[PDB]
């Protein structure tokens, strides 16, 4: 019957966020007596996530946890499973869902009540979950009556995002970026270009990677809290292996952290 | 039978050097069907090692790759097993051997022939990997006649190993510590105290975290090139699970990085 195992798929192992969800699962799962199955992805094709789950059910596996995808009209499984990183979508399936849309909001309260225009540097948004922050970004500036521009980003380039969001950066007085590293990169451009923050333009980050503090300055950021979305996303494993059938999402909380680029 | 399962054990997925060996080992292992068990341990218990291994065994895993850990006289194990992480022991265990001691003679050589006096933070030298490390460090500042200053430090406290070295820079031109988060934690450290590198004292870290090249000044360091660890680890896995019983060790090269922490 039981295997105490516990199937986990990953999608990018060198992203600090997601080293720090599956620290969390297994915190919660190896004091059970779990052991962890990990499948890394090489990309998010909807069909190899759908594959990674048929070869954990082969190796009979209690349970799963993977990161979000769109849920295709065949999808079917015959294993309790816990999908993380996920929009809050109202379905069938539970999800550990991060506060994006608080995440957004947040960014905007960041910035100085000077602030006029903001330049937004964000992933498509065709990502459930950047929707989220961006539509609660541009609620929030609407609100505070910040003018704003969106720009889709390459999701794999820091360096080029950078280099386009200093070529425009006199039209701003803040930059919102996809993420600290995007963040770590435009400090580092405006330094090449002898521009100051946030004495030139604040600056906000998003993740409250280690890397925010090490920085001169250091980033504005929101923290999403991985290790609690991956407790969680074991604790409610745990209740499905134990027969409750609620498939409502958790909500992880997110925390606006202050620093130097937004401060000075 | 075979379970195409593959026994890892590693401490976490947060550090570059851990990531990166996970990473380089699924590429492999993935490519030919594998999927990764992986045990996360707390701590450096040899007892907990072999239960995690005994573990392994009862779940019929096809071969294991761990971090090294000193072999009891009580070792037994009937399953293909690889160490990463080791020192150049020339036992019976197949182990991927990074050049430790390459690295600790890069790290004095990309001081400045300026340098007189070294501060030289390390882990425990019970801990083979560094004594490793230090000795070709004591023996490369000998040869460059370098007088040098051996400090062990905590392993789990950047904060409190960079308030040593900061306590006594004043007594030093430059300093050497255990890796390249401790290095930007005692970047930090000096500017709260109104000190520059290298102006006061240059530094040096080790890991290359990517953090190296967003810290100011950017942090020269050592590349272990923990990917190519983590793949030869499962190349070499591969070749004994392939009848091939050598257990001649892999030695891994490592490439030192000149940033601004050491520019004179």
């Amino acid at each position: 019957k039981k295997s105490k195992m516990i199937g986990i798929i990953i999608p990018d192992l060198n992203n600090r966020f997601y080293a720090q969800i599956i620290d969390g699962i297994q915190e919660v799962i190896q004091k059970e007596g779990y052991t962890a199955l990990i499948s890394f992805s090489t990309n998010s094709d909807v069909k190899k996530y759908q594959n990674a789950i048929i070869n954990f059910e082969n190796n009979n596996v209690d349970g799963i946890i993977t990161s979000a995808f769109t849920i295709p009209p065949n999808f079917h499984l015959n294993t309790p499973l816990v999908m993380y990183d996920s929009a809050n979508i109202n379905d069938d399936i539970v999800r550990i869902v991060s506060n994006n849309t608080k995440g957004g909001k947040e960014s905007i309260k960041l910035l100085s009540k000077k602030i006029e225009k903001v330049l937004i540097q964000h992933w498509p948004l065709s990502l459930p979950t950047i929707r989220e922050r961006i539509e609660a970004m541009t609620a929030e500036a609407s609100k505070l009556k910040i003018d704003y521009l969106l720009e889709e980003t390459p999701e794999n380039n820091p360096y080029i995002s950078a280099q386009s969001a200093l070529n425009k950066s006199n039209q701003f007085d803040a930059i919102i970026t996809v993420n600290d590293l995007y963040a770590a990169e435009i400090i580092k451009e405006a330094k090449r270009r002898n521009l100051k923050i946030p004495d030139d333009f604040q600056l906000v980050g998003y993740d409250n990677n280690i890397l925010c503090g090490y920085t001169s300055p250091t980033i504005s950021t929101i923290d999403q809290n991985p290790k609690l979305i991956g407790q969680t996303a074991a604790h409610r494993l745990l209740d499905l292996m134990s027969g409750n059938n609620s498939t409502r999402n958790s909500i992880i909380d997110v925390l606006p952290i202050k620093r130097d680029s937004t401060e000075g």
